[PDB]
């Protein structure tokens, strides 16, 4: 039995049943579903939305859970990163434990269908990697999908890094068919033996798929500077311009 249901576009209440620590402001968030044996029912590729009343304005923003509906029933798991000065992100950091938020769903022009495409090239920062192992766990959990992908995951130092553990036991599982590179502009430790910058051109080029490779498709989610300089990267490696409204069917992909 799936929650969310496209006929009724409505938003909905689920509680907090427990929050696990990632980083200093980024938890994992388990919220309950109303019966033990409920699936989120959240297409791959596509994601929630929650709603926070605050200063006056009903503000939106889009999460995609880090659960699936083939490994988790009774509840649903999000990993979020809280701001300072954030909306959604402060509310979601100030719940208690049996605090309810309001979600929609789903929603998203990304609709991931198993082989839909020959290889995925994946660029992510920041919180950005949430759509991306969404889409890499369940080809990883899907053993008839081969689709290759090719991930590249860069931040500015090591605190920073969301799910490298997980990501790290989803290459374990393909490791013929997958393939990670970090990334950290500037790292504070001596021991980082990743890659070293931020994801140029170069980078891309040296460690994503072609444009001229038969249905390859390149995604991109993270903070708008990364977004708009990836953008120009693969423009210039010869990929189609990214369109003002990213559509499933796009060379180039923006979540
Ligand atoms: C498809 C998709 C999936 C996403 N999935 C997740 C997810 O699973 N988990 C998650 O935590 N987020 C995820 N995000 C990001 C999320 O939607 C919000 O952008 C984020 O939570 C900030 O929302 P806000 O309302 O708190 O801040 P906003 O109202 O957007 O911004 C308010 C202030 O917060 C700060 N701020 C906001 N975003 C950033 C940032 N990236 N870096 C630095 N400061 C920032 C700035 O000071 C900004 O002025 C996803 C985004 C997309 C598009
Ligand atoms: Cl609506
Ligand atoms: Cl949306
Ligand atoms: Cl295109």
């Amino acid at each position: 039995k799936p929650v969310l249901d496209p006929k009724r576009n409505d938003f909905q209440s689920f509680p907090l049943v427990e929050k696990t620590i990632l980083t200093h402001n980024t938890s994992m968030y388990k919220f309950g579903l109303p019966h033990a044996d409920d699936v989120l029912g959240l297409p791959i590729g596509q994601h929630i939305v929650i709603k926070a009343n605050i200063n006056g304005k009903d503000i939106t923003r889009s999460y995609t859970p880090t659960s699936l509906d083939g490994d988790t029933k009774g509840n649903f798991e999000l990993l979020v990163k809280s701001y300072p000065t954030g909306n959604v992100s402060k509310m979601i950091g100030e719940l208690k434990i049996g605090d309810s938020i309001q979600i929609k769903g789903p929603r998203g022009n990304y609709h991931y269908e198993r082989n839909c495409r020959s290889h995925l090239g994946m660029i992510a920062g920041g919180t950005g990697i949430a759509p991306m192992y969404q889409i890499m766990k369940a080809i990883a959990m899907d053993p008839h999908d081969t689709t290759k992908v090719s991930l590249v995951f860069g931040n500015v130092h090591e605190e920073d890094i969301l799910l490298k553990k997980e990501l790290e036991a989803l290459v374990a599982m393909k490791p013929s068919q997958f393939k990670i590179v970090y990334y950290l502009d500037s790292p504070d430790r001596e021991d980082w033996t990743g890659g070293v910058g931020y994801i140029t051109k170069d980078v891309i080029k040296e460690h994503l798929p072609a444009a001229t490779m038969d249905n390859v498709q390149i995604l991109i989610c993270g903070p708008p500077a990364m977004v708009a300089s990836v953008r120009r990267s693969t423009v210039d490696l010869g990929f189609r311009r990214s369109k003002p409204l990213s559509k499933m069917e796009d060379q180039v992909f923006v979540f």
